[PDB]
C-alpha cells in the first residue's frame, strides 16, 4: 500500500503548441496501476490545455479554484468540488482565467498512458 | 458509447448510508457510476466521526484521494493517519480499512475498476 502527499510528487512542466502553464503529477502510474492512472494537474494563471480528443474517457475532480472547461463548442466554468466525466472521443480542453492556481485530479484508463 | 461531458457539483449527489457487517458511520456518493463508466467508477465517501470501515480485502485495487480531514488508514500491520491532499493506492487483495478518530467528517474519493461494482 502506498500512502503519499500528492504535493511531494515532482510535477512535470508541460509547454507545447497545445499546452502552456500546466504542471502534471503522476500519482498512481503505469508502474503500480493494473487498470487506470491517477494524475494531478496544476494550471497556472492563464494556463491552457487546448481542445483535443482521445479514444478514452476522463474522470476529473476539481480540487482548487475555478476551472474553465472548453467544450466542442463553447466553454463552462466550474469550481472546486465539481466532478467531470468526459466521454471517449469528446472534444475538451481547459483554461485558467483566474489569478491563482487551479488544480484538478484526472484519471484515465491505462491505455492512455500516464 | 454515448458522447458529451457531465459536469456536476459532487455535493448535489445525496450521501447514502452504508451499513454492512464491516462498515458503520459511513456515507457514499456515486459520482461516476456503472450506468455511465466505460472502465472504472468514482465515489466520494464520507466517514462520520467515529466511523469505521473494518479491515477487509477484495480482488480489485483502490485508488483514493483524501479531500477533507484526517483519515486513519488500517493496514495488515498497524495503521497510519493521512490528511487532505494524500493519495492512497491499495493493491488487489491487500488488507485495508479506514477509521475517523476526529470530531468532523472525513471525505475521500475512491475509484475502483467497474467489475467491482459502485
Ligand atoms: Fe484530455
Ligand atoms: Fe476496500
Amino acid at each position: 500500500m502506498i500512502l503519499k502527499r500528492a504535493y511531494d510528487v515532482t510535477p512535470q512542466k508541460i509547454s507545447t503548441d497545445k499546452v502552456r502553464g500546466v504542471r502534471k503529477r503522476v500519482l498512481i502510474g503505469l508502474k503500480d496501476a493494473p487498470n487506470f492512472v491517477m494524475r494531478l494537474f496544476t494550471v497556472e494563471p492563464g494556463g491552457l490545455i487546448d481542445r483535443h480528443s482521445h479514444p478514452w474517457e476522463h474522470e476529473i475532480f476539481v480540487l482548487k479554484g475555478k476551472l474553465t472547461v472548453l467544450k466542442e463548442q463553447g466553454e463552462e466554468t466550474v469550481e472546486e468540488g465539481f466532478y467531470i466525466f468526459v466521454e471517449p472521443n469528446e472534444i475538451h480542453g481547459f483554461r485558467n482565467d483566474t489569478d491563482s492556481e487551479v488544480e484538478f485530479l484526472c484519471l484515465i484508463p491505462k491505455e492512455g498512458g500516464e
